């Protein structure tokens, strides 16, 4: 058959904001591996691959058809042998790094959102996710209660992510998720990563399903459906639950 | 090959309440109807699934394929040779309708929920549907805007399908929709639907697939489930494209 491929943003597409899959997902993922590859493609960090996605999946899944592009798809890996390895990485010098951290900083601070005091224990509001950055307003760590509370109308984010764009012109800030921008070297968002998706997968574009959240102009899926994946829009985690329930009864 | 037929309960499956089909939906459909029988099943009459479902299909739909599950099942439509029949149709009696709609006009009076002052011209609140009544609060041809706020917990409802089911014991109730309460002869709610389209199609269980909105127990959904036959859970008709543009490109060759 033509597809072959299944691939997901983690975000609000496979479980709700940043938090472990449920089982039910996870076993949906699991049987839809036996056949396919599962290319998820996130701004999540590796070890937020692992909690939110492998750690929670049955024993029987194909862990090497899962194959991860973490950090919008700038790092890459890939399971074989029952071993996890990194591919790929297109790591921010330091000085990349500062300049995006703090032109983050500088903005949420000047716009009155830097508040350190709603704070979890050992929490921080920048992540260095080694190829990005992800400024996460209200902790990397936060519940789903206080993150949806935040900026349900982007509106916080929005003028965030413009100044940081005033400081450090040179790179990229793009919302994301309930609370996040991410920042990085121009270019080297979804789109990006799914070029990498295919080189690696050696697969054309009508060969990849992806489903997403945030697939209007402006939205960090956009950059998929403007090269011409087909893209299926999902609003949550139980729309894709559905489609992939219905994608196995149908295979059976 | 195991799913021959794909089944849902149109309401909020394909389409918003008591309304057409949208373009994409439509196309969708007769897409998959190529391949498979597209069995809608609802409360609703037959004359709707005509305006809801099947006017709205483009020429290119294998209409033979849609085999028409009307009044929860109790009444049975398949097209063939260019036209539509009635296969079977589980009439009430008259004393069983005037029974049933006396209940629910009884209860809904007493609970303060019958106001003709709203309806639209020419509209009514009980329906007699032949083989099940529909009482529906704001009238049969109410906008989905005015019907979805007028009962959206279903607490309304609820009650006035408690209070009826006291008055008239000898009949079921089932809250449905966004205003409606379907009235019939005990039992024949969806599944006395699905074993009359297991027998009628010649299929099993595991070649059904289903899909609602209700489908939690206590839901008008849950008799199809609880017979074991695989069910997706849906929202809104979105929710039912987005699926059915899936099935279709995980099939492509």
């Amino acid at each position: 058959k033509m597809k072959k491929i299944l691939s997901f943003d983690i975000d609000n597409t496979l479980n709700e904001p940043k938090m472990p899959i449920f089982p039910e997902m996870a076993e949906l993922l699991a049987t839809l591996s036996q056949k396919y590859i599962i290319a998820p493609i996130s701004g999540q960090k590796y070890d937020q691959f692992l909690i939110q996605i492998i750690n929670n999946l049955p024993e029987s899944a194909n862990l090497d058809n899962f194959h991860l592009f973490v950090a919008q798809g700038t790092q890459y890996y890939a399971h074989k042998a029952g071993e996890w390895k990194q591919v790929f990485n297109y790591a921010l010098t330091d000085e990349q790094a500062n300049a995006i951290m703090g032109a983050l900083e500088k903005a949420a601070k000047e716009l009155g959102h830097w508040d350190e005091s709603v704070l979890l224990p050992g929490d921080e509001i920048n992540e260095n996710r080694e190829s990005m950055i992800a400024y996460s307003a209200i902790g990397q760590k936060a519940g789903v209660e206080a993150k949806q509370a935040w900026d349900p109308d982007m509106t916080k984010r929005n003028e965030i992510a413009k100044l940081a764009s005033q400081y450090a012109p040179e790179f990229e800030f793009e919302v994301a998720g309930t609370t996040t921008i991410n920042g990085f070297v121009p270019g080297q968002n979804k789109e990006f990563g799914m070029n990498h998706l295919m080189e690696e997968l050696n697969v054309t574009k009508e060969e990849i399903l992806y489903f997403g959240d945030m697939t209007q102009p402006g939205g960090n899926d956009y950059p998929v459906v403007q090269m011409g994946i087909e893209t299926i829009t999902v609003r949550d985690w139980k729309e894709t639950a559905a489609i992939l329930k219905a994608i196995i009864a149908m295979e059976e």
